[PDB]
């Protein structure tokens, strides 16, 4: 088993989660049904 670091900086954020993979969150996430 290697986990001890393994780099922490790489293993912090990349992680890709609260949906942030590239920069879209809410106000484009609704506005679907404005009139649709």
């Amino acid at each position: 088993a290697v986990d001890e670091k393994l780099r922490d900086l790489y293993s912090k954020s990349t992680a890709a989660m609260s949906t942030y993979t590239g920069i879209f969150t809410d106000q484009v996430l609704s506005v679907l049904k404005g009139e649709e």
